[PDB]
């Protein structure tokens, strides 16, 4: 009865490693699309269904190649990701935004028969880390049809997002880079009432956690996806009652656990 169920009845050791669906990976060259740097695809095979899309964009000097662990776990639980590079390094998150919307539009439309085969271009959602993270809170905001947004360790000169898009947002408390007081906090806070959000703030961890495989991102980023991207009321459980000792800050508005 819902159609956009994917996988087995999820416990919280399954979303740590990557989960039953294979994945295959597609090197998108910068040569190859305009309004982004490019990137790759990874897509799940061995399937007969379709899954949602989610474009995620890397921070401030990185690539898609830093978040290709994130990638994979994410396709290998059942979604259509592009991880993209920007057009320059330098790039900061309001251009990521304008970037995540290209690859979206990329993806559904001019993306491999093979990808698009596997995609339901009604069901989108956004992640990024840093500057890519500010990226994912702007380009909610421009694009409201979009399920779900997870800005990761997020870094933004703004602080204030009107996005109707359902937010988690991770912070690190040992955060130099994009300190959780001036950064992650002030963006949860200061997201409409209305809006389904949460934070969560991961214990002993810096502003590189995201940059390689950390059991709570995939926990809280395999969870948030799942319930909005795909409808799928199994993942509450991880996001309602929470008692994480990975976890130092949980905040919600609790918009999502019914």
């Amino acid at each position: 009865s819902n159609p956009y169920q994917r996988g087995p009845n999820p416990t919280r050791s399954a979303l740590t490693a990557d989960g039953p669906f294979s994945v295959k990976t597609y090197t998108v060259s910068r040569l190859s699309v305009s309004g982004f740097g490019g990137g790759r695809i990874y897509y799940p095979t061995g399937t007969s269904l379709t899954f949602g899309g989610i474009a995620m964009s890397p921070g401030y000097t990185a690539d898609a190649s830093s978040l290709a662990w994130l990638g994979r776990r994410l396709a290998s639980h059942g979604f259509v990701v592009l991880v993209i590079n920007t057009n320059s390094r330098f790039d900061g998150p309001d251009s990521r935004a304008s970037q995540l919307s290209a690859a979206l539009n990329y993806l559904r439309t001019s993306s491999p028969s093979a990808v698009r085969a596997r995609l339901d271009a009604n069901r989108l959602a956004v992640a990024g880390h840093s500057m890519g993270g500010g990226g994912t809170l702007r380009i909610a905001e421009q694009n409201p049809s979009l399920k779900a947004a997870v800005p990761l360790t997020p870094w933004h000169t703004d602080k204030t997002f009107n996005t109707s898009v359902p937010v988690l947002i991770v912070g690190a408390e040992a955060d130099t880079v994009a300190p959780v007081s001036q950064h992650a906090i002030p963006f949860y806070q200061n997201l409409p009432s209305t809006t389904p959000k949460v934070y969560v703030e991961l214990c002993n961890a810096s502003h590189i956690a995201p940059n390689s495989p950390n059991a709570a991102i995939s926990v809280y980023t395999i969870s948030w996806m799942k319930l909005w991207v795909d409808n799928d009321t199994r993942y509450r459980q991880f996001l309602c009652n929470v008692n994480d000792p990975a976890l130092c800050d949980f905040r919600t508005n609790n918009r999502h656990c019914q």
